[PDB]
C-alpha cells in the first residue's frame, strides 16, 4: 500500500524520517524495501540483521539458498528477492565499505540500482559501521535517484545533522 507518513520532504522524489526501518515497512506495507547488504548476504548487524530478525530468519534462509547456486554480488550491484512479511520485495543493495578499504566511488552504483523501482523504503546507504560520511551519502542519493525514495535513519543525532546540513 505505500502508506509513508511523517517524512520531511527534501527534494520533489527524496523524502527522510528519524525511524527504524523495521518499524516503517510493517506500517507502511510498501512494495520494495531496500536491504544494506553486503556481497555474500550475511544478514548481521545493521539493517540487515533486523530486517532478517523481523523475518524469523526467513531472508537469511531465501539468501543462503540464492547464494549457494549464483556466488556473491559486487560491490554497487543489487539483487531482488521475497520481502517476506516487510514488503512485497527486498532489494538486497551493496554500498561499498570504506572502513574495510572499497572504493567510495561505487556508492554512486548502488543508489543507481533504485531508478528500477518507482517508490522504495530505503537506508542511508554505505552509513553507520561502513564509514561512509552521511552527509556525502544523502548527495550522492539526491543526485543520483529519480525515482521516489523514502529513507529512514535510526539515529536521532545523524538524522538531525543531515537535515541541518542539507538545508545549509
Ligand atoms: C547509519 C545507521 C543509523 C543505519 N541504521 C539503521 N537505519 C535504519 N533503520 C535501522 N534499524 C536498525 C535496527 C537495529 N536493530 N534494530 C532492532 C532494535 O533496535 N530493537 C530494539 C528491536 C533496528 C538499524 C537501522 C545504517 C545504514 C546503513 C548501513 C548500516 C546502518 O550498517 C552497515 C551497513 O549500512
Amino acid at each position: 500500500v505505500n502508506s509513508f507518513s511523517g517524512y520531511l520532504k527534501l527534494t520533489d522524489n527524496v523524502y527522510i524520517k528519524n525511524a527504524d526501518i523495521v518499524e516503517e515497512a510493517k506500517k507502511v506495507k510498501p512494495t520494495v524495501v531496500v536491504n544494506a547488504a553486503n556481497v555474500y548476504l550475511k544478514h548481521g548487524g545493521g539493517v540487515a540483521g533486523a530486517l532478517n530478525k523481523a523475518t524469523n530468519n526467513a531472508m537469511q534462509v531465501e539468501s543462503d539458498d540464492y547464494i549457494a547456486t549464483n556466488g556473491p554480488l559486487k560491490v554497487g550491484g543489487s539483487c531482488v528477492l521475497s520481502g517476506h512479511n516487510l514488503a512485497k520485495h527486498c532489494l538486497h543493495v551493496v554500498g561499498p565499505n570504506v572502513n574495510k578499504g572499497e572504493d567510495i566511488q561505487l556508492l554512486k552504483s548502488a543508489y543507481e540500482n533504485f531508478n528500477q523501482h518507482e517508490v522504495l523504503l530505503a537506508p542511508l546507504l554505505s552509513a553507520g559501521i561502513f564509514g561512509a560520511d552521511p552527509i556525502h551519502s544523502l548527495r550522492v542519493c539526491v543526485d543520483t535517484v529519480r525515482t521516489n525514495v523514502y529513507l529512514a535513519v535510526f539515529d536521532k543525532n545523524l538524522y538531525d545533522k543531515l537535515v541541518s546540513s542539507f538545508l545549509e
